[PDB]
Order: structure tokens, then sequence, then C-alpha cells
């Protein structure tokens, strides 16, 4: 569910980052109040993606690995895609959070070609950064 | 509201290419039963959206036109969009009805100079369609 795979996505996040996952880091790290935090925390612990234990942070399993490796995959290229074609800075997240869910892995597959073909030859980011006119 | 822009997209398009919308036209380019489709018509037509005109199908009105042609421009793109960089033809409708309500105006526009720079330069489809590899 689009629910749990955010979670997924935040708690991979932090992990690759820092090691663990915090509850409170996953609280503001998507707006939502640490008290909901806590009722999914365990839930997708039941759910074997992650386990939580307290005081020492929160742990993906190879299930969570799994998926969260997949979903912060297409998130951060998708983020990336949208640097590329020219979105602003602070309107890539919310544009990326509610379409990465409603792609098509072809798509997805796509788009990565689309990067590839910009980042292959940064003298061709020139002409795209000059029709903005 | 989404629902009430789909039918409003569905519409207009209709109009565009038939002159007039049946409501059995609606029914079936949208895959709902033909009962929630006459719920909802009446309802735009209250919204002052439309005008119902049993035998007579469905106008659009200033207020529509408005909207319609806006949507459907947005629509279109996204569609020609996913086409350039190279997605299954079959893919196309489902994903873009998925993302179209879901992206900001300035991610439009990007995607819109990105579409452009393609068209602009048909011996630059070339090196896209060579990546697949």
């Amino acid at each position: 569910t689009p629910s749990m795979e955010d979670y997924i996505e935040q708690i991979y996040m932090l992990i690759e980052e820092k090691g663990y996952a915090r509850v409170s880091d996953i609280a503001e790290a998507l707006a939502v109040h640490p008290s909901s935090v806590t009722k999914m925390v365990q839930k997708l612990d039941k759910d074997e993606y992650l386990i939580y234990e307290k005081y020492r942070g929160l742990v993906l399993t190879s299930k969570g690995k799994k998926i969260g490796k997949r979903l912060v995959y297409r998130h951060e290229l998708l983020e990336q895609f949208l640097r590329i074609i020219g979105v602003d800075e602070e309107k890539i997240y919310n544009d990326v959070e509610g379409i990465e869910h409603h792609l098509s892995w072809n798509s997805i597959d796509r788009i990565g070609d689309l990067v590839q073909y910009f980042e292959e030859d940064d003298a061709r980011k020139k002409d795209l950064k000059s029709i903005q006119k």
C-alpha cells in the first residue's frame, strides 16, 4: 500500500544516511504526528518489513531492503528527471511524491533513458536551458 | 474535483471530434455505468459547467470550455511526452490519467519545453531511440 511505501522509503533513506531511523525522524520527515507513526511502525513490524526496537531505532528486513531500494531508486530518478528538465527545486519533492505511485515501470524505465541521455552530454543541458524564452 | 475533471475532459474531447456528446459515449469512454454518468452529468449541469439536453447530447458552457481546454491540453502534452520518450502505446493513457492531477503547472510547463526540444529536431529522436540497449 502507498501508505506503507512512503514509510519504507523514508526508513530506507534515514538508514542510508544515518545507520538507523528514530521514530521522531519519521514523524517530522512526513509531517505526520508521532502518534500515527507509532501505529504504522508496529504494523509494518508485524508484516516483516522492519523491526522496531525502542531506543535503538528502526531496522529494515530483507523484505524491507528489497522494497526500500526499489522505491527510493524511482523516487530519486523522478527527482533527478524533474531537475534536468528544469523544475523549481522547491516543487520537485511534492510532485514526485504524487506521481511515483501512478507510473508504470515502463515509463520509469524510459525516463531512465531520458536522464541517461542528458547526463551523457552536459553540452545538451544547454539547448534545453535556453528554450525558457 | 478530479472526478468532475475527467468528465470535463471526456466531454470536451467528444465535442471537439463529434460536435456533441451523447450520454452512452461518456458511459463507455470512462468504463463507468451510465447510471453514475447520469447523476454526475446533471450535477455538473447544476454547477454551470455544461447543459444536459436529452436527445441533444451535452454542451459545455464558457466555464466548461475554459477548464476543458486546459485539462485536455496538459493531458495531450503528457501523452505526447510519454510517446516521445518511448513508452508503449497501450500504457500511455492509464499513466497520464494517474499523473495529470498530481503535477504542478511548472512541471507541465517544463515538460512542454522538453517536447518542444525533440520536436524542433527529429534528428534527435534518433539518439534517444538507440539507448534502448
